[PDB]
């Protein structure tokens, strides 16, 4: 029946994804401490600017993962949010199928940084993997089936990787004037 249910979560999750709260419950028990805490690793040089990156990686984990917003208009046992601070930051993220069978995950995400949110000399090779290449990002997930982490810890390398880089590029090279 885990199986079962497993299934007919990841179809549901397909397009629309209007999902109940017994199936979040399901999805992460509430009160089943993270299967993978992890934590990231940003540049120090990313300090003055962290809203705007907080912004840009917001819009570019869009690419393959989606908000969450199931059946309801009231925040009873919608979420849990480990450090929240009206305002939520969690994604889930569905595996697809793969090989000939096998596609069984569906996880919760709901990173933040270590810290909190209240408040040039030029650019080339010496800094272009010296500003990008991987201030804390911890994410944890909820793991119900078998989202095998070995393509979900690159899956967010790359998508903070490049936040970087676009939040840099619309930052430094975007305002000088030709």
């Amino acid at each position: 029946l885990d199986e079962a249910t497993l299934d007919v979560i990841t179809v549901m999750l397909v397009r629309n994804c209007k999902l109940t709260p017994a199936d979040v419950e399901f999805i992460q028990p509430p009160g089943s401490l993270p299967s993978e805490v992890l934590h990231l690793a940003l540049p120090t040089s990313c300090r003055p600017w962290l809203p705007a990156l907080a912004w840009y990686l917001r819009q570019n984990l869009l690419i393959f993962l989606h908000s969450p917003k199931y059946t309801d208009s009231n925040s009873r046992n919608h979420f849990q949010h480990p450090l929240p601070p009206p305002d939520l930051d969690i994604y889930l993220y569905n595996k697809p199928g793969g090989q000939g069978t096998g596609g069984k995950g569906v996880a919760c995400i709901t990173l933040a940084f270590v810290d909190e949110g209240g408040a040039p000399d030029p650019l080339r090779e010496e800094e272009f993997e010296q500003l990008t290449q991987v201030p804390r990002l911890r994410l944890d997930v909820w793991e119900k089936g078998n989202i095998s982490i070995v393509q979900l810890e690159e899956k967010l390398r790359g998508a903070a990787r490049q936040a970087l880089a676009d939040a840099i590029i619309e930052l430094q090279l975007l305002p000088a004037s030709l």
